């Protein structure tokens, strides 16, 4: 019996601008039973009350802004907890930006603690450099997730983990990566769901993203056909997630 | 104040033959204070028993084994969570064999549900082909340890993870590694400790494996001048670790 | 109009034990027009001598042995030209080492000037140990071929590829590869060939190895859809090669 | 006896701002004996012409302009080779694109038949997706250099090399690198120099760049320890290069 639940947003409880009616409804249906439950995003750019409003407005699903996590949360959470100065040189989207420093890292281009990495639309050669040199003087490279492309209605463009190697290679500091499949977002949603690690299950649409997040760190995991992994992939799968379905409705708790 | 401590075996209580009295006092401190604690080791070769054993015969470190925690129980463990097939292919010592049988994975080199990897000294080809074609048939793929080499009387030798990268290469699926600095076994160390992630600290010698384990895995992290990691290399490291000493006795609980 | 051929053995004018007409026709179609071709071969089990009679007496080709070019041929002939220490140890085929020891380089396990590694099916932990002291002593890191893999009747196998990147992982030295797609063997197949780059043209029947080569190399490419890659593979190939021909019997000189 | 000569530029006949006057006279006396000689440069900013006036100027060193070979040059000639489509979507300093633009390859951001990727101190997001997109449609991934960073008076900034990661993690094609130490700069250089390759040697003060030019494409190698590559880590060297001399003035032709 799975006392808890860890479930991905994009891909899983609706896709892209369209609607999946049985992943609003495995949230009802979970509310309603009062299991708890955690959705985790690599997402950056929203803030959680953005997620929190969007779900409501765009999807029908009414959620306590604590049931949130983001690798921008996670991210922060972590350079607390490594508790290094309070200064960070950030390259991302202006709300990533934003919530670091109003956590109490003040931008420094020049000698900061923690240099902080996620998706730029908006990348320059002068930012790369910035953040090239930071690193190289000693502060602790972070990036808040390892997608190595972001889909979006124009393609498959480069995601926050190309920027990362392009700074890894020129720097030869390999960056501690926040988001899923990685550990510490895991962890921290773990935490947050107040459940034991086999008590949990990572319900997700994204084999390389979400299922591997589980098997990787030792967590159950539900794959749904819908979304990114497309059910005629699964048999070709390197690790066969422990639950396969085509339907979050077909989920018995 | 660190309620709980993981600590490294070999190069922080002791030396390869040689001891470090600083380290066996180390525990022995622990011990007074009645703080929690648990030894974790990559080593695959010996059991607890026998690491129980040369503690005490060797180093005057008398400690209850189940403070003993290695890469092939925490993959073992890992096996008994992931639930698969009852069968194994494994490639390893004698030592690392007989565990996983005994752990109740009959040896199975056509289609097992496992396939284990971790040094042996015996490699052959033979046994990389029964394994890479199990691989390949779906086996979950699981390295003991990620170590590149193993440090030896005759010198710096292929370690588990170099064969690893052979069979990486030669089936193209990644390997679930167990042992530091990965998530898994300190996920496990961290659960027999029990006491909360924040609440605990990593003490070893050796940067890469040790103080990484902890960095990766946001855990605190001491890092003590003696064994693998020189005291002149600490300067140049990409991410300091939380505590730098030359001793253990510098330590105060 | 080109004036010199390049071709691969296996997969192009033969498959296996089968055979290929349109191949064995091609070649004497060359042989007809009197222009000059040197058959490539990342094999080094076979000598230029056994290549030469299979071909002969299972093939119907019959060709002068000096048109037959290996990847052993090409990596004695480097080994000749860097020439350093007359010694190497090496890994591989009791062919391999033959023909190694017989150009002048005995075999010192020890303090090898030169440590080449092909394809070995009797590669041991001890014989991986050998070669890692050696290279970490600075022998000359040389490896055969890159191919990840060896197709045999028992399955995709373990190629000397997979075996080069335990020795690369274990040491943290890359070596030279001398076979297909690499520089050195098409360099000297094309010294051979006696015509200038521009002039010649590579023939074979598997994208990585041959098409790769040239493209790599800047020798223009014909890939035939027989062997390894499948027509329908080739619209999805990240470089289309300068030609694609279903049969040799197509190719008009 | 050296027939020929391939030679860097900076850090070899001069340092910077600073000369070497060794390296000065090193060309000087080259062309006293009317030894050929070929200079080859990754920079792919200046013009051959620049190149050559900026040599004259500020070194002393007056040489034809066909001595002069960069990897633009490289490139183009390589485009020219593979004789795909006049189109090309170029990434890099305004010198690299004017120079292919007026080799005849129009830019084509939509569907080029080659994208050129060199490094671009103005490298924006935007550029990186086209470049993304272009390449997966089919067009020809062609990197000018391999270089992970480009030292500049404000320090070790990322290079093409790094870029180029970037992109082959995004579109997961591996980019054909024309420079130093790869092949086709080299093929093409040792053609311009008009000698056997057994009879050229590479003289340079790069370890990584022009050794290993040298040695990976089976060319003769001599090191000087001016420049980048220290003359205490020439021991640590992997592979020792055929000569090593503190200064050019003590090479005897």
């Amino acid at each position: 019996t799975y006392k808890g639940y860890l479930i991905d947003l994009d891909g899983t409880i609706y896709k892209g601008k369209d609607r999946i009616p049985a992943g609003e409804d495995f949230v009802k249906r979970l509310q309603e039973r009062q299991l708890p439950y955690i959705l985790v995003t690599n997402n950056t750019t929203r803030t959680p009350e953005m997620v929190q409003e969007m779900l409501a407005t765009s999807f029908n699903i009414k959620t306590p802004l604590e049931t949130i996590y983001t690798a921008t949360l996670a991210t922060i959470d972590y350079m607390n907890d490594m508790k290094r100065g309070k200064t960070a040189y950030v390259i991302g989207e202006t709300g990533l930006k934003k919530a670091v420093a109003e956590a109490g890292y003040r931008e420094d281009s020049e000698n900061p603690a923690y240099v902080v990495v996620g998706l730029d639309t908006n990348l320059t050669y002068e930012k790369l450099t910035l953040a090239t040199l930071a690193i190289q003087k000693g502060a602790v490279f972070i990036g808040t997730n390892p997608d190595l492309n972001i889909p979006t209605e124009r393609g498959l463009l480069p995601g926050a983990g190309a920027i990362l190697f392009l700074l890894e290679k020129a720097t030869r500091v390999k960056p501690i990566i926040i988001g899923k499949p990685e550990a510490v977002i895991m962890n921290k949603a773990l935490d947050r769901l107040g459940v034991k690690r086999h008590e949990a299950i990572m319900v997700g649409d994204n084999y390389l993203t979400d299922i591997t997040a589980g098997i990787k760190n030792d967590i159950a995991t539900l794959l749904v056909t819908t979304g990114f992994t497309k059910p005629e992939e699964v048999p070709a799968l390197p690790i066969q997630p422990d639950f396969v379905l085509s339907s979050l409705a077909e989920w018995d708790f």
